[PDB]
């Protein structure tokens, strides 16, 4: 028999993709690779180096080869981990050495263990199961709003929304970034030597960098929100993640794609990021929007953007049919819509619905401190008790998309976990708030007009509380300040899952998790 083989110590810890944990810009952030070399080295004790040496893998071969060069170089393909051994062998039989873990990670999660939800505040267990149920999580709630991935409700949710994927641009590409401080220029160096109109990620440091719970090992092969995913999809199976493109700010390269030389990179990009990051299941298209009357006044052009939005959506999906044939997977394609009639009325959704399994339907923000003198609900179903001619509301937005075509499956139905509200409200009569004019936005949780449900509630004394239950829609007053705050409480949410039920939509997304306390989740999930 051979003498017996001990493998010399190494770092055997491999990952598919590579983190630069110093890097700011996304293209020294990954480093994605092909296959990964795993290395052994060995030395012989007390015996002759063998006729012949293998390597094994969970005792299972990998490798034969020369005895006498005491190295081995395996190609692996997957993530996940297994133990090492070296044996070797002659005419009289083998030895073999002690093993040693051998570690491959990738965005899979394959080398992970699954994050588990630990139930916090007023959340409860019990998911409707026939409906979508969906939230989005915002990248930087893991600084101020302290809200990370782990604290993110999962067994309640079919889907999570990952806000916000930028594309690639700097002056005149992504200048809606410049109305917030800072932004434009944190996307300038996540950027840097990147090409326009590629997606990227706008905060590498909470995507992927900063160290949360269950990922903050020194040597962690992906920290951030990005690790936290890959481990929470791991302990929540049927969960789906999704990256949402644009929003509110990011939305502006969307105006561009016109241009299939623009549209190209930017569907490219697309691809080669969902093989990058292995835990995304497809992609949520939010446009702000097509036609225009986004967050910069500059853009849009009705027409023109119409077909662009089609003509991305189709190749979106025929992409994503690629992605899917080559990984056996299923990709989804969904798009995040305004739920004003004006705007819904610039796209042919019958035709978009031929790409989208899904529509993120943006009942909310219909209302807000941006005026003093349009005071109303910024989300509600129906129409207002003191206003029955109020055409934006949940119920005009999805009849109209009835009236085009769309598929009442396809329609989900959007809660705002916020209000929105004005301080100072005076000059009006007869205890109706709605028909004075603000002095101004109420005082926000984290932005000034905007408040968290969840102070709401912690708030509720300071204020009168109403329902409209003609409406459906709930608000807030305090004489004291002027405050008038209009929100999603649990009254009118549960009038939302009412109104998707009887009409057969398609279920319920909430904007942002972050802000809820359980309350309204619970309600989304309520079963009748
Ligand atoms: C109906 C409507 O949306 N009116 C416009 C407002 O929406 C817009 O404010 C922005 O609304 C977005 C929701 O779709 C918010 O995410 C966005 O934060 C909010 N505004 C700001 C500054 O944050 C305003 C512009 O403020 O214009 C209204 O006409
Ligand atoms: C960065 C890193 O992973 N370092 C190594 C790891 O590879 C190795 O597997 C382990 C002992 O096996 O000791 C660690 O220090
Ligand atoms: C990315 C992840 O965590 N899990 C996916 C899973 O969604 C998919 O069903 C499966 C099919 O191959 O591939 C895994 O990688
Ligand atoms: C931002 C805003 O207030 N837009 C108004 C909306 O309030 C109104 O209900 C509807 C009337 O058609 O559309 C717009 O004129
Ligand atoms: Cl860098
Ligand atoms: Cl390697």
């Amino acid at each position: 028999i051979p003498g017996t083989p001990v493998i010399d110590w190494a770092d055997r810890n491999y990952a598919l993709v590579e983190i630069n944990y110093e890097a700011t810009a996304y293209e020294n952030l990954i480093k994605p690779k092909e296959q990964v070399d795993v290395q052994v080295s060995w030395n012989v004790w007390n015996g002759d180096i063998g006729d012949i040496a293998y390597v094994l893998f969970d005792e299972q071969q990998v490798w034969k080869g020369d005895a006498e060069s005491k190295r081995a170089t395996i190609k692996v393909l997957v993530s996940g981990q297994f133990n090492m051994r070296v044996k070797l062998c002659n005419e009289d039989g083998c030895s073999v050495s002690d093993p040693v873990l051998v570690k491959v990670a990738d965005t899979d999660g394959g080398h992970l263990a699954p994050l588990e939800y630990t139930w916090l505040e007023n959340n409860k267990p019990g998911r409707r199961e026939d409906k979508i149920v969906a939230a989005y999580f915002v990248e930087w709630g893991v600084y101020g709003r302290n809200f990370p991935v782990d604290k993110v409700p999962l067994p309640n949710l079919s889907h999570l929304l990952y806000g916000f994927i930028p594309i690639c641009g700097g002056d005149g590409i992504n200048d809606a970034l410049k109305t917030i401080s800072g932004s434009f220029e944190s996307l300038q160096r996540s950027c840097k030597g990147r090409e326009d109109f590629k997606v990227a990620i706008h905060d590498p440091w909470a995507a992927v960098q900063k160290p949360q719970k269950s990922v903050s090992a020194w040597n962690e092969p992906y920290k951030g929100n990005f690790g936290q995913l890959m481990a929470a999809k791991l302990a929540n199976p049927h969960l789906k993640i999704l990256p949402s493109i644009g929003g509110w700010t990011l939305s502006d390269p969307f105006y561009f794609m016109h241009d299939v030389e623009k549209r190209n990179v930017f569907v490219d990009s697309v691809k080669e990021f969902l093989q990058v990051w292995k835990f995304f299941d497809g992609v949520d298209v939010d446009w702000e929007f097509p036609g225009g009357k986004g967050a910069n006044p500059s853009l849009g052009d009705a027409e023109r953007d119409a077909k662009t939005y089609i003509l991305l959506l189709e190749e979106l999906r025929a992409m994503l049919d690629d992605l899917e044939a080559q990984t056996g997977r299923v990709y989804e394609l969904t798009s995040a819509i305004s739920a004003g009639y004006d705007k819904i009325a610039v796209v042919n959704y019958a035709e978009a619905q031929k790409s989208l399994g899904k529509i993120f339907l943006m009942s909310y923000d219909f209302k807000g401190a941006w005026s003093n003198t349009d005071l109303g609900y910024q989300t509600t179903v129906y129409a207002p008790s003191w206003n029955s001619e109020e055409l934006y509301t949940t119920h005009y937005a999805v009849d109209a998309l009835l009236k085009q075509g769309v598929d009442p499956n396809k329609i989900i139905v959007g809660v705002a976990m916020y209000g929105r509200g004005w301080t100072g409200v005076t000059n009006y009569t007869n205890d109706n708030y709605f028909s004075g004019t603000g002095n101004g936005p109420v005082s926000g949780t984290w932005e000034d007009g905007v408040v968290d449900y969840r102070q709401i509630q912690k708030d509720l004394n300071n204020y009168v509380y109403t329902f409209d239950s003609a409406a459906q829609a709930s608000y807030v007053f305090d004489k004291s300040k002027g405050d008038l705050i209009s929100f999603d409480s649990v009254d009118s949410v549960l009038g939302k899952v009412k109104y998707v039920d009887r009409n057969k939509l398609g279920g319920l997304f909430a904007w942002e998790i972050d802000a809820d306390n359980g309350d309204l989740l619970n309600a989304i999930n309520a079963q009748f």
